[PDB]
This record gives C-alpha cells, structure tokens and sequence, in this order.
C-alpha cells in the first residue's frame, strides 16, 4: 500500500555496529509498522546515512543524497555544528528536520522547519534554578565540560543578578579526564554545593574522582543538570551519605514505557557497558529515548496526513516541497505522550519547553524521585511522644558540670556529674523525662555574630 | 578556480564554508569570531579577530588594574556567555563579583 520513508543521520562508528540514537530510530521504525493501531496501512522504512557528525559537509551531502530520493523527514545529526546545515537544507527544501538533541539557534536564524525534541535548557536551566532555591543554597558553583555549557545553563548563571546566590563558575579541564585538579580546587575554595552540566559518562567520572578524593561525605550536595542521571552506577555512593540530585524525563515510571526499555535493553546485549566505567547495565539513555519519542510523534502526526506522496527533491536547484508546510504544522501541533512524557512543540519556536520532569534524588535506595518539575506550575517536591529521648546539652564547667572521677570507662548519661546534672536528675524525677546528654559540638554560649548574623554553641544548637 | 574563500560572517554559514573548504582543501580565511567546537579537526581555516580567549583575559586584566571587586559583565546575545568564558571563570582564581547579565 502507501508507503513513505523517514531520512536518518547519525554517528558513523566501527567498535560498535552503530550508534544508540539509530537502535532507538530502527527500533522504533520496525515497532510502528508492527504496532497495527499505529500506521495501519502505511509501513515505515528507515533510510540510514552514517557521518563524522562534525564535518559539516558530509552532513549536508547525505542530507542532500537523502532528499534525491523520497523522504518525509529528516532524523538531522546528534550534532550542534552539523544538525545547523541538515536543518538549513530541510528548510530551503521545505522538509520537517527532526532535532533529539539541544543545539544553539542562532536568535536571529529565521527557520521555522525544525523540531527539537530534547528538552530547551531555556527551561532546564530554570529548574535547576528552581531546585537550588528551594534547597535555600547560598554558595552554588556552577561547573560544564563544553564551551557552550554556559549558553545551556545562562539562566542559571543570570540568577546572581536577582537573587543573592554566589557563583563561581568552572570548567573541566578540556581533552583530558583529569578532574582531580577541579576538585582540588573546590577543596581550596570550599565549595560543597555543585552544579553538574556534564554528560551521563563524564557526571559518573567525576563522581568517581570525587569518591577517591574525598566529596562523598555528608556535606556534598550535587546538582546534575543532565537527565540520565538514573543511568549512573551509585552502589559505590548509596550509603556514603552523598546528598547528588538531578533530574528526569524518561517516564520509567509507566508499564508501557517500562516494557519498551526493557524490549530496547533485551535487544542490546552486542555492547554491553564497561564494568569498570561507574555506569549502569541494561538501561536506555535519553538520547535514543528522545530519538524514540521523536519518530513516534512524527508518525502520529503524519497518521493525519495519509497522502504521503514524497518528491524527489534535489539541491542544485531549490523547490519548496508541496507538502512540507501543512506537514511541518501538523508535527508542531502534533501531541504525544511516550518515554519522555508528554511532548508538545511550542508553537513560536518548535522546540519543546513545555516537558514534565520528575526529581531525582540521592536515597538509602538508587536515586528515588522525590518531586516533579513542571514550566508554568513549577517545582513540586513531595517526597512530641512519651517514649522519646529528651535530647540536652552542657559545657564543662568544673563547679557546675565535670566528667565523674572513675578510671572505669563509663558511657552515657552515667559519665557525666555535677550540680547541673543533679538539677537535671531532680527535674527528670519531678517531670516525666527520658533524657540523653549530648555534648556540645562547639563547645561555647551563644554569641549574636554582627558578621554574618548566625549564633553558635548552645544558642544555635537550639 | 579559487585560491581562498573569505566565507561569511556569521557563525553557522562560517562553520558550513569552512567545512566545504576543509573538504575541498582550500583555505577558508574568516575575520569574525565564531565558536569552533572543542573536538573538531578542521584544518584549513585561520580567523583574524582577535580571540576572545585571548581578549577576556585582557578584560580581566583591566579589571584587575581598575582593582575591581565587583563586576557587572553585560551581553547582547546567547553566544556572548562562551565569548568572554574566562572572564566568567575568573571569579574562581581573584576576588570579584560578577552580576552577568
Ligand atoms: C504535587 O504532586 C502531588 C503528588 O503527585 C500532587 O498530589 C499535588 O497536587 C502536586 N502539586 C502541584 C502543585 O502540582
């Protein structure tokens, strides 16, 4: 019967058959035309190019190649320099292009044939925003991998401006994985609250850097701007009291999404990960779910628009596709629900700021979702008794409190003696008390600190 | 039959000449300031203006005449952020106050 086909740009690799983002796509292509309810009589065919994702010119040249033949839409590259020309060749040819990963867009880039699927850091950066103001965080240091780390998470670094939030931006050391330095330099500047804008892989290499250095105490809480953060490997972290945090968008939360990860995890078992890289097993990250998600909403769009007639369009000559507008629309306005929730375009842009996310957090578990993230809602994290130890603490004043004179070790309420203990002992046996002493950590009176405004000793431990 | 191409100015119409002309072999020759990706390996290509890594570090180095203690960096478009980075970055190794806006 009717018959159209989807172009597909992806990573050329030799170690592996092929990349994740083209396994979520050819899974994809093949569970459309099986699933009957979706695409009853019209089958999809997957056109597969493989390039260097950054020589621009073999980019345009298999997009070209592609657009010789009948193609719908093009799957553009995972790139952010060879996605731009694939996009520019899609528009000038009047086909959909089809981004799954964020790329800068020039503001004053006027091309409205493209759809990017990952989520806009224009909205992202402003969750992490929202997640580090409701953990009240004063000192926040903001670190990224690549040069454009900064125009993804701008709003985040534009906070200082409006809040009072203090940020020390740094960057990983480039074409090496030595992340030892920066930590080491956190350690010199005290730094305890981080901001991640690093990759799933690279996120799991520093956190192992850090565990080998000394950041997984209880003191350390990690923001991670990236959305596979349920990939990474925390058994080495679960229980060393390391308060990491990020998010997420792959609903794993869902029996349907749930059996499809499981399906894409049974089907890859030809590279399983490195044991020795700190990363998950038999997982799906974001990329091939965005890629998955993206092919799915473009067939649930074109299940409106049956005459699928592509062209053979060429580009020595330029010739808008008949088809193109109306089929362009119909997938900006086209709703779907799948792996990463609900996906809907905004209609000025085309990429997808309105995403539902759901928080992720460090547990006695494997990072458990403690909250979700909503654009026009916002952040919305959910997550005295008889028999109960009435907590106390006293200084070692000697004619008032001092450590009982036995050689013996002794422990507990019995180690400590003296006029303020015995007050304590007569109060415990006039009211009804089950009492502890627990010595103070600071060892001093409350003092109103005019330099920061903060108590100390007793005061502030109360 | 052209000897070298002084492609546009502009970030991506730049990045796609200097592809096509990495891949052709002629020298793409550029006097704008455009983000060149960390990983690629594109060869034929010089750019003539002055390198914001090389020019930020010249702010800071006012700032730091100036003795500035508190800073307000203050740019146009989304790509200004990763032109003065290292300005951005040298809150870590001196003593300011940056209010990026
Ligand atoms: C937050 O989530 C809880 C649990 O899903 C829900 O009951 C509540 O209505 C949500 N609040 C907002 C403001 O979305």
């Amino acid at each position: 019967t009717h018959v159209l086909r989807f172009g597909g740009i992806f990573e050329y690799v030799e170690s592996g058959p092929m990349g994740a983002e083209e396994l979520a796509f050819r899974f994809a292509v093949n569970t459309i035309n099986r699933n009957r309810t979706l695409l009853p009589n019209t089958t999809l065919t997957y056109d597969t190019q493989k390039i260097n994702l950054y020589d621009s010119f073999e980019a345009s040249k298999k997009a070209c190649d592609q657009l010789s033949l009948g193609v719908a839409a093009i799957f553009g590259p995972s790139h952010s320099s060879s996605a731009n020309a694939v996009q520019s060749i899609c528009n000038a040819l009047g086909v959909p292009h089809i981004q799954t990963r964020w790329k800068h867009q020039v503001s004053d880039n006027k091309d409205s044939f493209y759809v990017s699927l990952y989520p806009d850091f224009s909205s992202l950066s402003r969750a992490i925003l929202d997640l580090v103001q409701f953990f009240k965080w004063k000192t926040v240091t903001v670190v990224y991998d690549d040069s454009t780390g900064l125009i993804r998470l701008q709003e985040l670094i534009k906070a200082p401006s409006r809040y009072n939030l203090r940020l020390k931006i740094r960057q990983l050391p480039a074409d090496t994985k030595d992340a030892k330095p920066l930590l080491k330099e956190m350690k010199r500047g005290k730094e305890f609250h981080v901001i991640f804008d690093c990759s799933h892989e690279m996120a799991a290499g520093i956190l192992k850097q850090a565990l080998a250095m000394g950041m997984m105490t209880e003191y350390y809480h990690y923001i991670f701007t990236t959305l596979d953060l349920f990939a990474l490997d925390v058994e080495p972290y679960r229980y060393s009291g390391v308060n990491m945090t990020g998010f997420r968008i792959l609903n794993t939360e869902n029996t349907q999404v749930s059996s499809i990860i499981e399906k894409w995890s049974m089907e890859r078992l030809q590279a399983p990960p490195k044991p020795d890289s700190g990363l998950l097993d038999g997982f799906m990250t974001t990329d091939a779910a965005l890629m998955y998600d993206a092919v799915h909403v473009v067939s649930v769009a074109v299940q409106q628009f049956p005459q699928m007639t592509v062209s053979s369009l060429q580009c020595n000559r330029h010739k808008p596709w008949r088809f193109g507008t109306r089929f362009m629309s119909l997938i900006k306005e086209a709703h779907w629900e799948g792996l990463t929730g609900r996906i809907t375009f905004n209609k000025t842009n085309g990429l997808r700021t309105d995403f539902d996310l759901d928080v992720i957090s460090l547990k006695e578990e494997g990072l458990e979702k403690i909250g979700t993230w909503d654009p026009a809602s916002g952040l919305n994290m959910t997550e005295s008794l008889s028999n109960r130890s009435l907590i106390v603490t006293t200084i070692l004043e000697e004619p008032y409190v001092l450590f009982k004179k036995s050689d013996k070790p002794l422990y507990g309420n019995d180690r400590f003696e003296g006029y303020c203990i015995d007050l304590l002992r007569e109060l415990s046996t006039i009211l009804g008390f089950t009492y502890e002493i627990r010595l103070v950590e600071d060892g001093k009176y409350g003092a109103q600190d005019d330099v920061n405004g903060q108590w100390n000793g007793m005061v502030r431990e109360l």
